[PDB]
């Protein structure tokens, strides 16, 4: 069955893994601590991450109810050259 990446995640720690008792916060710090806490930080991640370090958190691109485990994010709405992550990741 097709899965989205936050009912992948609730299988290994529930949704209290990202929510404080499994209920959402309403600015998601609590959730970027969250999946800091165990994918690490923006600038020690690949080419497509790191100038966002300091900027984004990492909902921002990463949808995770909405996204299909396997579906990532595109670049569209907030940048208009017709970025993708295959054009930043093998430029
Ligand atoms: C981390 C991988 C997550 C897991 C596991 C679950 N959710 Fe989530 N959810 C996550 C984020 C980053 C956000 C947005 C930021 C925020 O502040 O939470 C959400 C959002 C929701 C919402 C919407 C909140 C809003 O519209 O005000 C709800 C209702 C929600 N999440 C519920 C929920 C449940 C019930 C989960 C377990 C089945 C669950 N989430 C897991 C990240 C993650
Ligand atoms: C530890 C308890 C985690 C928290 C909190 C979050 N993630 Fe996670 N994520 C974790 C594991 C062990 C895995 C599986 C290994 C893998 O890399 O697949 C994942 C997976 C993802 C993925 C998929 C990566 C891929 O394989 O293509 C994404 C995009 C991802 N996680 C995002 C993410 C975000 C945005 C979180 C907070 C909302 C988050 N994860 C929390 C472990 C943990
Ligand atoms: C938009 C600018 C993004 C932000 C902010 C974050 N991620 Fe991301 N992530 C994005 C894309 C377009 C992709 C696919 C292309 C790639 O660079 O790999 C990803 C991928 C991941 C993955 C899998 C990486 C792999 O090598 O397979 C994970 C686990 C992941 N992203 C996690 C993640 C977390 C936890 C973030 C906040 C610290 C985060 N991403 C931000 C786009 C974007
Ligand atoms: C808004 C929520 C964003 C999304 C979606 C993506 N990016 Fe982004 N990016 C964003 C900010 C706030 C910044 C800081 C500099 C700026 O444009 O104002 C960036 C920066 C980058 C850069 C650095 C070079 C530059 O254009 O400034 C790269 C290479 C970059 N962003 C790539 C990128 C890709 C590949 C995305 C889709 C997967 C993407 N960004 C999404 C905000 C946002």
């Amino acid at each position: 069955a097709d899965q989205k990446l936050s009912d992948f995640h609730a299988e290994s720690g529930g949704c209290e893994s990202c929510h404080k008792d499994g209920t959402p916060s309403a600015d998601g710090a609590f959730e970027f601590a969250q999946c800091q806490s165990c994918h690490g930080k923006l600038s020690e991640m690949d080419a497509v991450h790191k100038p966002h370090d300091g900027n984004l958190v990492c909902a921002d691109c990463h949808a995770v109810h909405d996204m299909n485990v396997g579906q990532k994010p595109t670049c569209e709405s907030c940048h208009d050259d017709g970025r993708t992550s295959a054009s930043v990741l093998k430029k």
